[PDB]
């Protein structure tokens, strides 16, 4: 009551964004949606609606992961007698061409069931006037807009070292999915999720990256299975510079890219030369073009808090997704978070977003995926006494007849080690770890216990059942090979 | 302990009879486990311990399935931009020997572990004198020992149809998995899950399969999934001879084998030749060579009944897997009911098997895994109008560059309607099936709804967080392709 342009306006159209301005509309508001993509600097890379999972992020890594995953498909089928050649080489340029094909025909689809579900998209770049106004940059000119509600869902970008010739000669995920010029020998730095996947798929596809580690490998993750990770990307041979950061990056007279580069424990100064320059060193919430001290919005560095409702300290603005404060920065936890703050707003439900126990897979070579807390998390939080942990390595039925390494074929349940003997958590490296994962968080949140788990027959032959078959645990101190 | 020769003997060394005799012993118990394998009569296929899924069921099946798979890989490799050449076929006697290779080898690590955990492995074929008493034939001569207790887990074998030239000219699973010869063009009489997987990997590795249906595809599963998973083959160029049941099988002077068959509904008359018929019309329990009346046993046609404890009619002999009446023929079931009944017997157990919402999944060359009702098992128990029914169709991320037909990637979840919306049944016709439901079959059995499941945050991009999407019910009408 008091009568503004839209009941909602959303700023941003990626995954949040978008679900939560199309379930707005479903339960009858009045809505738009601003979406805009700044240019990456240099090169200028851009794209169209969506966000980062279809245009930069999951999609495009997903694809060129399978493309990795195929060429070694065609290694392994000659084992088996298939009388296929040894020398197969991918073209880059043909498999860019490929994965960006798919992400325009998306982008489209989206941009028609935007209009058809009468959400009002707005091709600009949105910026508090007062915690009620919004201005709109377009193309060419303004708008002024006011809503009773604001959801902010601007999400992040990539963030680059302050170093000499970050920006210059460097790249991000923003760029290497359509990068013109074929990647060659290529410097990671960072390993996150993001260097450790990109990586791993250059290295499939014929290609030379090496990993820059500053401290330690997916930091947030067990470490016991980043360690697993990081040892079977090396016998992949994808080498690793540890305890060691970036200096600076010069082109030399024949192109190359020489980097100059520290470690951070010893104080050895090195340098290499690379064809590319890939910065994975995290991303930065768009907090900055936002104005957000002219609406009254709390930040917390570059993110916003909020409270359980996703309420920000400013009672009718609202943020999700990724420029939100400590949460799992995740394509499906955006789209759930949009969709049920739209369902409160206007449909007349209670539901919260559950951020606990959100699995997710991090897609190596030899994939990793978790549900739940690590080993040192329910360690730290109930003590190593009341902790139980089952372990083992396994060998899918695939490794076999092409003698692949099952050196890093390892799971473990983490649980209460008495009472129902609660299970805390799952880790799983291996084949399809995402596809094992997913049915597992389902019964995390149905509260299995070790008794379930164990009892559940398993299907065979599947790495899958290898979570059913979990007898040995880590207190026994029994070998954990089978 | 006192006065047999055995506190047990377990007739049968496959899935259920090994897992029965390892934890006997592992309780204290002093056991002798034999085992034989008859020659398959024609051709005369023999083969190592560990029973039928090792040597000529789940394993060499699996590995075959995963020829075909890499073989499909190597075709969508180039829609990525490999440089992998179109031309390829591939050699069957090179596939057969590495599958063989393997399963020597697991018989072999099988056998040392049987001595290592103390197990007395007889290779004689075990028949009853009486209820305390039985006398195991060997090559040598004959044994004849006691024991307190005897555990049945003999298994079945192919049948053949009563049918001229049957065994002479016709094959089953058991000497396909070694075949000396090519397939070629091969009947495949049956269309359970054995006769649809087999007909599946022939056709991927280049043969012709041919399936007859006497009935119904996949009697026992969902039948709108079993018309799928039928037409899914028929997509991949896979031919059935519907409401079709064999006559006669004869050798022409050319070698090939003319094949007269007659449709049971219009009574047509027909005939073809093939290189090959499969007989893939069931397997039936070997309840002949125990002598059963000599124990006092009683039967139920070619299988045992067993009360919850897995005990005959007599209290000292039980019997476990395949062999049993009425329960699912898998070997995880059999494993964990032999390992339970061990346990009970030897180790103060008192844990009863539970058959109930065992998980399954046919290798077909597009996959169906399965656990709990199907959609007319639920609608039979509990009324249609108790029911709801999430389904949808999906596409996986892998199939978009390779264009791949997503027509029968489709997937459903059977649930009470009302109250707490408890799942009865999943359903997932796509890739890697088996390791999407193995965890869902544990949130199964730990009381999952679809509240639960329809708020657990998906894994994206997976096939498996399809799951987590399911929203479009079967009573809505609506379209379940977005
Ligand atoms: C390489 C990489 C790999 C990833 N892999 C996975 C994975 O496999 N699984 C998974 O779940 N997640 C993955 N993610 C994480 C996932 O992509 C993010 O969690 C998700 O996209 C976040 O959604 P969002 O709506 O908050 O932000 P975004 O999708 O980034 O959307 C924000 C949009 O708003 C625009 N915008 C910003 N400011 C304004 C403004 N002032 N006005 C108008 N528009 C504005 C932005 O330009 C952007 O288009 C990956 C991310 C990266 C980069
Ligand atoms: C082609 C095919 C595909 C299959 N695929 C799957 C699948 O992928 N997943 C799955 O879970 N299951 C699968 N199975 C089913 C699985 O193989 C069986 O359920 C399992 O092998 C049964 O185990 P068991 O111990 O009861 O029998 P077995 O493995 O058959 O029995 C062991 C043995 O007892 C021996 N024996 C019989 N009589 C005597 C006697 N009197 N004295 C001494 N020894 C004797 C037999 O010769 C045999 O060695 C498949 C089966 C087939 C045939």
């Amino acid at each position: 009551q008091g009568s503004y342009d839209y009941d909602l306006i959303v700023i941003g159209g990626g995954s949040a964004g978008l679900a939560c301005a199309k379930e707005a509309v479903l339960n009858g508001a009045r809505v738009a949606c601003l979406d805009f993509v700044k240019p990456t600097p240099t090169l200028g890379t851009k794209w169209g609606v969506g966000g980062t999972c279809v245009n930069v992020g999951c999609i495009p890594k997903k694809l060129m992961h399978q493309a990795s995953l195929l060429g070694e498909a065609v290694h392994e089928a000659a084992a088996y007698g298939w009388n296929v050649d040894d020398k197969i080489k991918p073209d880059w340029h043909k498999l860019v061409q490929s994965v960006q094909n798919h992400i325009k025909s998306v982008n489209w689809v989206t941009r028609v069931d935007l209009r058809d579900k009468k959400v009002e998209y707005i091709n600009g770049l949105g910026s508090f006037v007062d915690s009620h106004t919004l201005l709109a940059k377009l193309k060419s000119g303004e708008r002024t807009i006011t809503a009773q509600t604001f959801v902010i869902a601007v999400g992040g970008r990539p963030r680059y070292p302050d170093i000499p010739g970050a920006v210059e000669y460097g790249i991000t995920s923003d760029d290497l999915f359509s990068l013109d010029r074929e990647p060659g020998k290529t410097l990671v730095v960072g390993a996150g999720y993001i260097g450790l996947e990109c990586a791993g798929f250059l290295k499939g596809l014929g290609y030379e990256p090496t990993v820059m580690v500053r401290s330690i490998v997916l930091r947030g993750f067990d470490q016991q299975m980043a360690e697993l990770v990081a040892a079977s990307m090396e016998e992949r041979g994808i080498p690793f510079l540890r305890k060691t950061v970036p200096l600076s990056v010069e082109k030399q007279d024949d192109g190359k890219l020489l980097v100059k580069y520290k470690n951070v424990e010893t104080g050895e100064e090195s340098e290499d030369v690379y064809d590319t320059v890939l910065w994975a060193i995290g991303r930065k919430g768009l907090v900055d073009d936002l104005n957000l001290p002219n609406a009254g919005v709390t930040v917390q560095k570059d993110k916003i808090p909020v409270d359980s409702q996703e309420a920000t300290n400013v009672a009718n603005i609202y943020a999700v997704g990724d420029i939100i404060y400590g949460k799992p920065e995740l394509t499906p936890v955006a789209v759930l978070a949009g969709r049920l703050l739209a369902r409160r707003l206007y449909g007349g439900s209670t539901q919260r977003m559950d951020y606990k126990d959100v699995a997710t897979t991090v897609f190596t070579p030899l994939e990793y995926a978790c549900v739940g807390l690590s080993e040192e998390d329910a360690v730290k939080q109930f003590g190593a006494d009341e902790i139980e942990v089952f372990h083992g390595y396994y060998k899918p039925t695939e490794f076999f007849i092409p003698q692949k390494s099952v050196r890093y074929c390892y799971l473990k349940a983490v649980a209460e080690r008495h009472g129902d003997q609660r299970v805390y958590g799952l880790h799983y490296i291996g084949p399809v770890a995402g596809e094992v994962i997913q049915g597992f968080a389902a019964a995390l949140k149905s509260g299995l216990t070790i008794n379930t788990l164990i009892n559940t027959v398993g299907i065979h032959p599947t790495t899958a059942e290898e979570f059913t078959r979990l007898a040995i645990t880590k207190r026994s101190g029994l070998d954990p090979t089978p």
